[PDB]
């Protein structure tokens, strides 16, 4: 019981810090541009956390027994909620790239119907590949509940093969790759800009303000996709560690737990970077609470 608190301690901060997030962007029309259209999206994710990962989560570390639909979902749930925020977190890199790499097709192309199409594909794809091992892609009865029910165990139930090649190294580490890749031309041809505008017989102090803005919301942008990242590859690495090299010793429980409770902690540094980094953000809040 000493750490079932703390796992639902970061239930409820994950819970509020993001429904304040989403209530913050619903009633301040300043934040309700297309952009912010992902970061509800990565939000809701963050909240489905604290409400049900984490639910289902601390209760399949003890194990329970049912079927084998059921204790995958249980089991996989997990999975959905990082893997939408993979391609929110992708998008948001990509948008901010558009915006500072091509501001006048950024509104012809970045458009709020767009947005949300993008965002419906992402949870439909988020499904598809964060619930892959219930597509049979399972170790369900393969060597107490009696037939038909399961002893669900993650490690047991659910395939390494799988959450290393497929979901890790593909569905993650991949992703990863590119947002590194799509910030680096960012803050690449950003710097480019200010070059150009610095031998320029003109003042021009709106492309100047603007632009350092536009950089200041993508360097907010990396700041996210950053801890995101390095709240989840100690995980994965793990798991590489207990894949890759049989003999080596088996990660303990108490670091593996510490390093799965980690991961859950990525659903609430979001809320307190946007009211650290984002001063238009951080004054919405206030009003909120004090009113
Ligand atoms: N190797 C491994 N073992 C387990 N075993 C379950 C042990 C456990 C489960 C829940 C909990 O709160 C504390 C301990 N879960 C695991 N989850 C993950 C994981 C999730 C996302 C990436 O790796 N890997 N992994």
């Amino acid at each position: 019981s000493v750490y079932i608190t703390v796992e639902l301690a970061i239930a409820v901060l994950a819970i509020l810090g993001n429904v304040l997030v989403c209530w913050a962007v619903w009633l301040n029309s300043n934040l309700q541009n297309v952009t912010n259209y992902f970061v509800v999206s990565l939000a809701a994710a963050d909240i489905l956390v604290g409400v049900l990962a984490i639910p289902f989560a601390i209760t399949i570390s003890t194990g329970f027994c049912a079927a084998c639909h059921g204790c995958l979902f249980i089991a996989c749930f997990v999975l959905v909620l990082a893997q939408s925020s993979i391609f929110s977190l992708l998008a948001i890199a990509i948008d901010r790239y558009i915006a500072i790499a091509i501001p006048l097709r950024y509104n012809g192309l970045v458009t709020g119907t767009r947005a949300a199409g993008i965002i419906a594909i992402c949870w439909v794809l988020s499904f598809a590949i964060g619930l892959t091992p219930m597509l049979g892609w399972n170790n369900c009865g393969q060597p107490g509940c009696g037939e038909g029910q399961v002893a669900c165990l993650f490690e047991d139930v659910v395939p390494m093969n799988y959450m290393v090649y497929f979901n890790f190294f593909a569905c993650v580490l991949v992703p990863l790759l590119l947002m590194l890749g799509v910030y680096l031309r960012i803050f690449a041809a950003a710097r480019r800009q200010l070059k150009q505008m610095e031998s320029q017989p003109l003042p021009g102090e709106r492309a100047r303000s603007t632009l350092q803005k536009e950089v200041h919301a993508a360097k907010s942008a990396a700041i996210i996709a950053g801890l995101f990242a390095l709240c989840w590859l100690p995980l994965h690495i793990i798991n590489c560690f207990t894949f890759f090299c049989p003999d080596c010793s088996h990660a303990p429980l108490w670091l593996m737990y510490l390093a799965i409770v980690l991961a859950h902690t990525n659903s609430v540094v979001n809320p307190f970077i946007y009211a650290y980094r984002i001063r238009e953000f951080r004054q919405t809040f206030r009003k909120i609470i004090r009113s």
